[PDB]
């Protein structure tokens, strides 16, 4: 089998590997839909989790079950199946502590493209999965599909750690993919007045269409003062950070009312400390609660998500700017990410 | 000055009450739209909280300041403002434990029609102005704004109660005005699907409307039989009680699967007793917790709740099926609660 | 193998049964001290769970490691451990949910003398040995550890259900070794006043020396009186149930302040419903949550005990009222539990 | 009244005698305490520029006077006061934060926008909510104990979100750090890590419960606590004192999915660091809190409850005890020089 993966730092191309075998709990999937990921970027370009060598890419795919294990049993060769880019070893202490997404050490849920190759191959290896396999109603296309495994997943999280009560007003800071589904997030937990940072226009309509009630672009002035202008000096009940440096970090603290929560769900790759402000943070006292976590993974996570796009409480196909056919487009869908484009929000590649 | 109250235990009538004066804290609200609640007819034909005598009824209104005490610095007489429905004392150590629905004693948050004359009067009066009122926003019409005071927060209480995550499958059984809000409130805390269980039509249609996807008719067999063949025999995430008499208790327990949460809005005026049936929570053991709460009241649920109106969140305007004009009327709407025709859900009488 | 069964409904004795093989996953564990509990009585002489048949009773051990499967990793022969008496299966749903105790189903995480062969033999059989049985220090008396599998982490279960804030007055419905440990789980969630309700000499004793600042004897009259005068009308903050009747359900609800808690540990093993009563449950909207749990069970359930009683914060070894000796003395330390003398809290059994 | 005169000046003044609104109280001092913030504010500027403002924030006294509306408090009464003592009558009282009632920390108001508890009398606000009964069976210097010190390490320790049995690490063994070891011992701490050099502070340590001693003389503080749990880290670290970049090691000696809970008062830099590997790069559930100590009534009496029920003894922090009105001076002034035998001086005034 081929697959699309990292040589080594700064490098990318397609490789050769024998086939995965699974062991008697894991299930061998070929890709009906991959889409890439600005993780990818970091780490073939930054190197984000360090030195990798001959490494598959990509962790966002919908596929179909080819090959199961001996004790695999709620899952068998043609189902349509979610992939959950975080698929933990599901038998650790930290699964015992409830944080799945740190089963075997700190990210350690998130295998794919990190410590196995990852899906941008004709077949990859999902372990465990009874545990961390989802399956997928007909109903739903498989653009829609594949933006379960992370965008939504990561997005509707930073709603969750932010403890949004009916009616808050939520700021979400940066509405790339991720931003967006946080915003679509917000709404879901009751939130009122959203209001959403960012500034590419085919961003802006896809945040006011799932729920932003107001556009902050922090091109017209600094986003602190824009935003203590439209609560009128009252701030916001919570912060979701979804993009920007580790300054973004000040500025969410900054606008979080005493008594609130900060929820952080972007990945800050540069830089020795993220910047808390002392005096913004009431010098340690102000109840300002600062949240960062990985997003879940595994079965309940996709079913549950599953549930949401097919009552259609949210579509996320708004998400899908670019859909791209065939095996060979991965690379193409890839330099899409790297190049960024300001009409792109999230590129899909469709598989036979 | 005239208001409709209950003379004795199953009788009501027109009296005449001297015109309340306000403390220093208080203001005086003359009624601009009101609405009368099934919680009235539990009180006078029931004598579900016992005795009362020449009690103004009424605590659902929407109306106007027009007087204010000297201490009294955030309303001024001409303003038209939001009343919920419980306007506790905010200077009591129940308020310091984080239960101001029970200020000063059980219930005793509640004072309009229970402990206090209630709305159904050319004149009420509002203890804690400052901290039991708010503004009403002149986009939002009265017919709706008046769903705000009771029924919104009761129903959100349900799905706040409910410990709702993103995708749960929530049964919320009563499609009353209660109910329906509960069914609202259960979409905006991100439950996927939401089993409504009711019969009458214009209260099916309304479920449809706030976000129900299946409709259980306890015309068509047992409810525990209905929503186990739907959730093909896993039961329900959350139950959310906004109906029924005390056998329902039993009824949400053997529906919701071991974890889940039984949430009762339901005010129970019949019964010494509410069954939990053992076998099916567990013996005592299966973690089905059971909530049951008064509505939240005061200035900030009424705020929060107008800006999910505000922001075009919620639309409770639906709810209301009958309006009429004039203080005369407040006896028919009074009187359409106790009888319930087949096509009500809830009337609304402007003052104008 | 030799082993103490449950031959049917009503007899126990004796039996040889063929020594068990673990799994790869598994471990086979001889005891080194066990103990009786009031569930076996209930499941032989009421037939709690139903007929069984040569089914080993038992599940409160501590014991040494004699075998272990091919994937066992952190467990060798010769280890002295501690085995929960809940050993789930850690790879389900409900596990995703949060609920281990009820993996597969309801109480499902309970298989010890339930769906396999109990510790009252030469060996037993436990599954996934790395995620149900932890070390045990040698610091730590076998007598004092094996209180550990079921009285302490069900006592200190019903503490944690309780929600207790610091300071908070909590009561303890029922003495027995559950209730005495609840009474030193509210001690350690930093429960001031401690009213423990009980009647055995032996059971008030202990439960001083566990925290108890008040004993109430529901011989000396209504138990609900009682606590009303010594709380001076206030009521508790939690109440956990360890014991009694239905009625005791209504007895804590009766007890508890508004916005409280009724936290229930208690099996009730007879009657069709738990009363719950309508007006001192505020008629559904009292805002006191009714919690019932199984205990928690699996390794980092008991290394988390273990560490409270190797670093001295609870001295288990007051439950133990009956020490014997000897393989064959189960037998008596059974049947004591069935007779319940007035000196009796728990029998353990030393074996060689 | 002792009082502070300007930015490094205090010295006595008029004791102009406060007046009670209708639902406030006069209290005259029966026990009274010095706290670092005490400190900080005259000679470090911490909350700006004050002039005849009467010192103190920890006093147990007696209720002298009250407002026609005060119903719960008679002239006679013997009381605790709280360190903050909030308007209960705000926005943020309804979101359930009452230190922030009307502003960022505007529950603090002793020392603060109104005089201290330094003085012949002293105002309480709102005393049906601001005041709780004292037993007679509590001594003077334990009750003063718990106004500040014992609701602010308790409420680090509630911060924490401890689990039965977790492992807890308390960064700081001053008086509130004391009370935070104190407060994970009450939450059900497994193991208990205190961080601290002075020996008198080492000592109550473990009186309140720690089962280790973490001094950085034998070597960096996130190196030994590796070393101890083997590798695992702490559930849960409370930050009771330290510089800013002692929120760096809390990170580091978190595990993935606990808690770091702040008490502490960062009193200089413009910024908190934050370790960003360590911190999960964003992304390791490590949930960071910092929160004003909790004051009203309640809390009083919630603390009260634990003191009279012998749960906890704060006694042990008083290591000095003095009496008279003069030697509030001499107790401020060992505050500041800080002796290595001194843990909370207390002077009483009954
Ligand atoms: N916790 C998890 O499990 C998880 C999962 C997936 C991804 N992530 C990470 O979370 C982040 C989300 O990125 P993405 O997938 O949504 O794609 P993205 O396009 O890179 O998102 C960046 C968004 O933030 C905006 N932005 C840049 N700087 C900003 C600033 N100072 N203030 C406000 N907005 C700013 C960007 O607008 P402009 O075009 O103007 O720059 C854009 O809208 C990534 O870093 C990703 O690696 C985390
Ligand atoms: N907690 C609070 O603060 C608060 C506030 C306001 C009201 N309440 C109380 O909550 C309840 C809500 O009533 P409401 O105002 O929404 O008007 P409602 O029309 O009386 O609500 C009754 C609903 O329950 C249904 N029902 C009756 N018996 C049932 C059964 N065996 N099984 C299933 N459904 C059954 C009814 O079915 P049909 O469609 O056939 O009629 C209807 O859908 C009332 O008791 C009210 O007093 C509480
Ligand atoms: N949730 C779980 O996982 C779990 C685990 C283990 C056991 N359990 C069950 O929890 C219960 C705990 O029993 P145990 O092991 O502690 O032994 P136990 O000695 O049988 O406990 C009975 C206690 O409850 C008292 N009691 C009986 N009726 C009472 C009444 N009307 N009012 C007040 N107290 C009353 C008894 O009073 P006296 O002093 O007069 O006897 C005694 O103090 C058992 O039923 C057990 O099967 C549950
Ligand atoms: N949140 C609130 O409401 C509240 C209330 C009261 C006070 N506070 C503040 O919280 C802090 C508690 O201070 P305190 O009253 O308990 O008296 P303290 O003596 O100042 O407590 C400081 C503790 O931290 C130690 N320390 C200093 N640098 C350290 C470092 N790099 N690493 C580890 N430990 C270090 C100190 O050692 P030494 O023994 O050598 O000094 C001492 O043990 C103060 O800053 C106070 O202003 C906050
Ligand atoms: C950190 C990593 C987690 C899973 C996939 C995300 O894109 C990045
Ligand atoms: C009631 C029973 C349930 C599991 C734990 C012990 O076996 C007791
Ligand atoms: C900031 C200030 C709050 C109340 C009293 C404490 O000592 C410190
Ligand atoms: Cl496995
Ligand atoms: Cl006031
Ligand atoms: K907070
Ligand atoms: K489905
Ligand atoms: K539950
Ligand atoms: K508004
Ligand atoms: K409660
Ligand atoms: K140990
Ligand atoms: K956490
Ligand atoms: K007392
Ligand atoms: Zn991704
Ligand atoms: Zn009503
Ligand atoms: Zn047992
Ligand atoms: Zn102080």
């Amino acid at each position: 089998m081929k697959g699309f993966a990292m040589l080594s730092i700064g490098k990318v191309g397609w490789i050769e590997k024998e086939k995965p075998a699974p062991g008697p709990f894991d299930a061998i999937v070929r890709p009906l839909a991959v889409a890439p990921c600005t993780s990818d970027i970091h780490t073939v370009f930054e190197g984000a989790i360090g030195e990798r060598h001959n490494m598959i890419l990509g962790h966002e795919a919908v596929g179909e079950v080819v090959e199961v294990g001996s004790e695999v049993k709620d899952f068998k060769p043609g189902d349509r199946v979610v992939v959950p880019a975080a698929t933990p070893d599901w038998r650790t202490s930290e699964v015992q502590r409830g944080y799945h997404q740190h089963s075997g050490g700190m990210l350690a849920g998130w295998k794919f493209s990190n410590v196995k190759d990852g899906v941008f191959g004709e077949f990859f290896h999902v372990n465990d999965a009874d545990m961390n396999l989802a399956h997928l109603p007909k109903e739903i296309p498989l653009e829609a599909a594949v933006m379960i495994p992370d965008m939504m997943t990561t997005g509707f999280h930073g709603a969750e750690l932010a403890d949004i009560e009916l009616g808050a007003t939520v700021a979400v800071l940066g509405i790339g993919p991720v931003g967006l589904m946080a915003v679509a997030g917000a709404k879901l937990r009751g939130a009122g007045r959203i209001i959403a940072v960012g500034s590419r226009p085919v961003c802006v309509d896809a945040a006011k269409y799932y729920g932003a009630t107001d556009i902050v672009n922090y091109k017209d002035g600094p986003i602190e003062s824009q935003i203590m202008n439209l609560t009128e000096g009252k701030g916001v009940d919570a912060a979701i950070i979804a993009g920007g440096n580790a300054d973004i970090m000040a500025t969410a603290v900054k606008i979080v009312k005493p008594g609130g929560t900060i929820a952080n769900v972007n990945y800050f790759g540069e830089g020795e400390v993220l910047p808390v402000p002392r005096l913004e943070w009431g010098c340690g006292m102000a109840h300002k609660t600062i949240k960062g976590g990985l997003c879940p993974g595994g079965r309940l996570r996709m079913e549950r998500l599953i549930d949401l796009v097919f009552y259609k409480r949210v579509d996320p196909s708004k998400l899908v700017t670019h859909v791209f056919r065939g095996f060979d487009n991965i690379e193409k869908a890839f330099m899409l990410m790297k190049d960024k484009p300001k009409d792109l929000i999230k590129p899909v590649v469709i598989l036979a």
